[PDB]
């Protein structure tokens, strides 16, 4: 099943590939899994992340050096990294069933590349994080990452192959088993830190593999959109926790954000209802044909009812409340992104083949996708509700002030905020919610 | 107390900087901590590895834009990162026991720096991962990461001042604590994976911030001298676990390998035992004055005792095993190496501070440390025997083929191998075993 899905996804790339090359005049494509490369002054090395490029074709994500070539018609060569040496501990040569569609070489040096590779190299475009060593190789200077081809490429992630679904479905599996193991873990009192092990602990992942880093906020720190730390030692009282993190299974990512409050009686753990349900109706509206950006207004919209309903924002009615951005420093992110290979996945702006881009409208600066829903793409929803004294700030001087329920905010503000991730498939009829069928409350 | 040091730390680099400055004809360094870079094609950024230059000043290692500049007579400048916006941590500038000797400043955006720099940049040496900032900033090319001043500096790095020793010793209790917990795991049947979890939980470190990557190795993965891989099941049946793991503490590093058997009645268990002890005899040979080099060689001799002693090498002397290099693929690696700031410290080859280099002898090309022993230095001492397959089979097609017990050695690998590592300071007539002070067993 996922093998002949597979030998779908290898047709399907092939097939991208041979017009790309047909369209840009090149004859084959060299993809470069990327190489190692120390901290400055030190031996110690970075940790080693593949190039997206290259697991975009084969699920081997843990071996630099590795080389692709793909002409669009002949098998897909791929020599594989093999170095005998008794120090490290080194990946075995592959044979699963991937392999029966890549023709596998065992590659015992990596500077042993160059005599392996055709002979005529002129139309052959490099795609690779070590340009240098594209240019040693005898690629001409403008096929090293040539940007037409890149884009094209790109704009085609956007549509998953059934094989990308399928692999997207099993880290959606993961990514949900960390969050309830995490839930957990905060109902038992755990500080950041501790969380974080369950998390990883559910998952088998380590901080360094994965797809990005967790955001394991307590109280306060939910208010904090690029929240990386961990505190050792629990918070004095549990009130909230807003918890984004995800998982990767052959180098594709789940992205999933959940929040709870510690108690279920207060005005908090209401608005996270809310914001749930409102998260729910807006995915029951979407469906293909129709703008990303419509979705992130809307979800404005809902932000300007919970605002209302809840008293934060007083004597106005939704409608203007969204004509006047009241509701900007409340969701100050985007509503969601393509997802996939990459977290943050590529051609999130990108209209055409040909690389057109079309930016966030200016009102909602960092609104990271304005593509218009087509079956095949893989989508985050994320919507939120914050509480950011440094947003809030100069409504407090402004006109609209005294629209503020200031005392309320105040009181919300201990609890940092509020986000709820899911990621969905857009298809023809209807738009599947993977993190839901798992039933992740 | 932490406070007094420091300033006498900041005395000492002040005056080390001062001579460098004099002697290679610059005004001021300007030491740079590092920039954030992301992976190819993605905006997933590397974790941030601050310039060891840059710590070696101040204990700032999370932060990157931030900027030194010291001339070694004025207070040093520090501009420190500090980005206004609604992302991330927010908070104001550190307070702790290092702000009172050093002038720190707040830095909102990254690029204005250029307009807080002194105007005369003509002889300002830049050290730092970013060439490119440090052109754009004015610095004359042969300015960036001088040769003379990196080697003159890294010279002194091998004597490591009170506060310096302070710090180590900290990272001691960490790394401690962990190889404790660590042990106890094994005993208990867990996995790689799960032991891993148990050194990270007691160090609080994670992953993505250990000095070095933990190295977990049960069985035969003891025999892989780097090995970085966690299995997620644990192997049918004990028989060892070495343990080379470490912490860090205001960026100074701890580095300690242990070996345990899984039965104490069997010949690892003595091998193991008797490596301790040789290890241990060892280190009370150590004086100053002496070549590191000469340990080294002196464990080769007691490698010699240790295999002739099992019968795992017979009918050779011990001068004669060593002279014919028998004792050569049991350990296939140095005794040891400098430790600081940095797990491989710098200057290890480097005899003098116009930056002569003194290489390893030819019969071990793997040796890290060729200096003279003398007061203020910090070295590991990291002795082991290993069983690996690959460095022994060739001495079967040899003349000494005869002078291996094949047969005991096929029953030890399945074991895989021993290494005792502890960190010691050098004194003026004594060696301080920071790792056994702490009574690491
Ligand atoms: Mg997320
Ligand atoms: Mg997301
Ligand atoms: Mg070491
Ligand atoms: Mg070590």
């Amino acid at each position: 099943s996922l093998a002949s899905l597979y030998k779908n996804h290898i047709a399907t790339l092939q097939e991208r590939t041979r017009d790309a090359l047909a369209r840009f005049k090149l004859d084959a494509l060299l993809i470069h899994s990327g190489e190692l490369f120390n901290v400055f002054l030190d031996d110690h090395p970075y940790p080693f992340k593949v190039n997206p490029q290259f697991k975009a074709w084969v699920p081997v994500t843990q071996v630099p050096n590795c080389w692709l070539l793909v002409d669009g018609v002949n098998k897909p060569k791929l020599w594989f990294y093999l170095p005998v040496d008794y120090w490290h501990n080194v990946e075995p040569l592959p044979t699963s069933f991937w392999t029966e569609d890549v023709e596998v070489i065992a590659l015992p040096k990596a500077d042993g590349i160059g005599s392996l590779l055709p002979a005529a190299r002129g139309n052959i475009g490099y795609i690779g994080p070590v340009p240098e060593r594209a240019l040693q190789l005898g690629i001409e200077a403008s096929n090293i990452n040539p940007k037409g081809v890149i884009d094209y490429l790109h704009y085609y992630r956007s549509f998953k192959t059934e094989y990308e679904l399928a692999c997207m479905r099993e880290a959606q599996k993961m990514a949900v088993n960390g969050h309830r193991a995490a839930e957990e873990a905060f109902r038992s009192g755990m500080s950041e830190f501790d969380i974080n092990i369950a998390y990883l602990t559910a998952t088998g992942h380590r901080d360094t593999d994965v797809p990005y880093s967790n955001i394991v906020a307590l109280n306060e720190h939910a208010a904090v959109l690029h929240y990386t730390k961990l505190d050792h030692q629990a918070p004095e009282e549990m009130r909230s926790f807003l918890l984004d993190a995800g998982a990767e299974y052959n180098g594709y990512a789940a992205d999933l954000t959940r929040t709870w409050s510690a108690k279920s009686d207060n005005d908090y753990a209401q608005l996270v209802k809310d914001v749930n349900d409102e998260q729910l109706a807006l995915i029951a509206t979407m469906k293909a044909g129709v703008s990303y950006v419509d979705y992130h207004i809307q979800f404005h919209q809902r932000i300007a009812k919970l605002l209302r309903k809840h008293q934060i924002i007083t004597d106005m009615s939704e409608e203007a409340m969204v004509e006047n951005d009241l509701t900007g420093p409340f969701m100050p992110h985007g509503i969601g992104h393509p997802l996939g290979l990459q977290v943050h996945d590529v051609a999130g702006f990108m209209q055409d083949d040909s690389g057109t881009h079309l930016a966030a409208p200016a009102k909602y600066p960092y609104l990271r996708c304005t593509r218009i829903l087509q079956p095949g793409m893989v989508l985050t929803i994320e919507p939120g509700i914050y509480f950011i004294e440094s947003l809030l700030a100069p409504w407090r001087e402004g006109q609209f002030s005294k629209h503020f329920n200031w005392q309320k905010i105040e009181a919300l503000k201990p609890f940092g905020g509020i986000r709820i991730e899911d990621n969905v498939v857009i298809h023809e009829n209807n738009v599947e919610n993977m993190t839901r069928d798992l039933k992740l409350a």
